């Protein structure tokens, strides 16, 4: 490819750059320092563990490149002490720091593609088995959860186990907390599950042994509301409201957090919603004149929620396997279940591993 | 008390908020929304679950008082549509929205108080059946964990089963990851643990079965980098790093995240600190200008670390049972360990539970 290939390489700016002409025609700048924190031999490298052994007290963060060599496909350096060290050109141009290559290579680690919905979503469903049996549906229900925020699969038996059988397949781990203390566990006000935690469960699996569920994607809530009425995104992004979850589960349990009923990154975009009504504490640590419009704003949220354009109405029938992004997603409804939660980690993880097996 | 007794209540500003003269002389203003939204009686609130069943699409956000009745220690409230409410004085008293109450409030829910520390450390001791049994002792160990990020227990058998023996008797429950399936297992570059994490391990608890170890105090660390290199502060404190945790443990995995490695509240108080050389990713999604100042401000954290008069040295003796923050504290060393983590909301359920038994 001549994208991937290397026309020129060289040192730069006393040695601290070193700069590429692909074949391409395109250029790529990289710090010496850099290149010597990761140098790819085996004394600064573990292979196996995919891990650095190199110590940042061993690393000249004034270190220039003192001997370059190249050929098409390698870069050769020496370094002032003569550690020497080679990179390979394809894995010089995955890592460029132009912010065209850092974002290409962030979605393909993070899959950050999202399709909001209001009440004409069409819900993704796939076969259980094929999922368990196949990489390529795997695939296709992990990157679905990711994207849409919720997926069905049928066909799944109407015995208790295919949750943990599931999770099993995937190689799932499985949380545990105050008033969810077994993995898999039995089972209108639109909430997020466990506002209370710092950290809520990200993913829900639900399976139907014997059997109306209503649910609205946050994200697109969130979106409409800041169009719509933008000082109260403004309140519900910017709001610290605690949430409080006590009670009785083998041992007595107080759990205790403040969230942003919206929560935004640095670049203002919505990562979670946490709303719990039931949940939400009598204790509201916000200025006295702050209180009114926080619940002005509030109502406005719920009402978008409840709108006919936002909900989402279906029926779980026995065999049924739902997930759902609790992160993303709120529900409610106006019945033999199994259900559990897992880490968002856990299940980027699988969507990682099976995206390569897909490829390979 | 004359803190506690209402000398006066009145509805005011078209009864939007109710004012309260403590017989203290204190004054005390209540939102009339907050006051519907939080009305304790049957139709509004569970008592055995302490949760809210009013509803949202319930609550007028527009409401005010249409009577109130007072004595010394009630407020009793009409509203416009006859719902009625009593409130008790302490609770209000408590709820409090001046700035001085709603600290207090918080101090007492999430145990703010640090105590920061370097070479000069004693190791904070108490012993394991002490704990075990008593109360007061288990509240003792718990707030000094809270408070110092590091406490000893000492005289446990040497036998395995004594971490799940203390979670039991604790009702903690433990967290599992990839790495770490199992709820208890067998176990110089200072590091925090598991950041590739996206909400890394909270408490490490930490058993000698049979028989140095170096821990820096992160929060002092952090506060001594701001003093003397501000702009290495500032770089770590914003600067987004990528972990990766990349193996197998009964399923491949490949867990991803990113952290600053010093993170901050919004009041730009150090919460957590994410760093694991061997784990920061080869990928770093910064412009290539970023990189050099990058490493070297991470340089002289890392130097910081290193310095004598941060660094804590202990040995582990059989029957240590050793607990720490694994958000606080960084640790290194130039063995048979069991070993448990716990998310901290478990630990200051416990704190808080405890706090009250104490209390009692
Ligand atoms: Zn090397
Ligand atoms: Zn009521």
């Amino acid at each position: 490819s001549m994208a991937c290939t290397i026309q020129k390489a060289e040192a730069l700016d006393g040695a601290h750059l070193m700069q590429i002409l692909w074949y391409d025609e395109e250029e790529s700048l990289y710090p010496a320092v850099w290149l010597r924190d990761n140098c790819p031999c085996s004394d600064c490298y573990l292979d196996s563990a995919k891990a650095r052994k190199l110590l940042v007290e061993a690393l000249d963060v004034n270190i220039g490149i003192k001997g370059l060599i190249f050929d098409r496909k390698k870069v050769y350096i020496t370094w002032p002490d003569e550690h020497y060290s080679e990179f390979q050109a394809d894995w010089l141009k995955k890592r460029c720091f132009s912010k065209q290559a850092r974002a290409k290579l962030q979605r393909e680690l993070f899959f950050p593609e999202c399709q909001y919905w209001g009440s004409e979503l069409q819900l993704p469903t796939l076969d259980f088995e094929d999922v368990l049996r196949y990489d390529e549906h795997a695939y296709k229900w992990l990157s679905t959860l990711k994207k849409v925020g919720i997926v069905r699969l049928t066909g799944a038996s109407d015995k208790p186990g295919e949750v943990s059988k599931l999770g099993k397949r995937m190689g799932f781990l499985y949380l545990t907390f105050y008033g969810h203390t077994w993995q898999v566990q039995d089972k209108l006000s639109f909430h997020t599950d466990y506002p209370a935690l710092h950290h809520p469960p990200g993913v829900q699996l639900l399976h139907c042994i014997k059997q109306d569920s209503e649910i609205v994607d946050g994200f697109n809530v969130c979106q409409k509301l800041k169009k719509n009425n933008p000082q109260a995104f403004q309140i519900l992004s910017s709001t610290f409201v605690d949430f409080t979850d006590i009670g009785v589960d083998y041992c007595d349990f107080s759990v205790q957090s403040k969230h942003k009923i919206i929560e935004l990154d640095d670049k203002g975009q919505v990562v979670r919603i946490n709303f719990n009504n039931a949940t939400r504490d009598t204790i509201f640590d916000v200025p006295v004149e702050r209180v009114q419009p926080f619940y002005a704003a509030l109502k406005e949220f719920v009402d978008l929620m409840n709108s006919k354009e936002s909900k989402f109405t279906f029926k779980m029938n026995p065999g049924d396997v739902i997930t759902f992004d609790n992160w993303r997603l709120l529900h409610g409804r106006r019945r033999h279940l199994e259900g559990a939660y897992a880490d968002w980690d856990v299940v980027m993880s699988r969507l990682r591993i099976l995206r390569q097996r897909v490829e390979n």
